[PDB]
């Protein structure tokens, strides 16, 4: 149908934005701490601890396979990265304190995206 067709060209519009949104949050991880996921055989307890890991990594192949229907779904992604942090490592930690910089600064881009988003449709 044309319906299904319009919807995915909005679909394929939300991916477009979401793309440019990862980018913009990725750069503010220039230490590549959240590129990839947690590697178990360098800590093979971490299911033990986090119940859902995130990364950039497996965000951006769910976002190419048009795999997030709203920004809320990409934000609790996003956010499972931040808090996964939190709770796996120490408040004087590297890691962690990588975590609070992130979550602070993606705040200004995800302000902005909600916007667009309501405003684009």
């Amino acid at each position: 149908s044309m319906e299904q067709v319009a919807m995915e060209l909005r679909l394929t519009e939300l991916t477009r934005l979401l793309r440019s949104v990862l980018d913009q949050l990725q750069d503010k991880d220039p230490a590549r701490i959240f590129a990839q996921p947690v590697s178990l055989k360098e800590v093979p307890d971490y299911l033990d601890h986090i119940k859902h890991p995130m990364d950039f990594a497996t965000m951006r192949k769910r976002l190419e396979a048009q795999g997030y229907k709203n920004l809320h779904e990409f934000e609790e992604d996003f956010d499972l990265i931040i808090d996964n942090c939190m709770k796996y490592n120490a408040r004087d930690t590297v890691f962690y304190r990588a975590a609070v910089r992130l979550r602070d600064q993606g705040g200004v881009v995800l302000r902005q995206a909600r916007r667009e988003v309501d405003s684009i449709g």
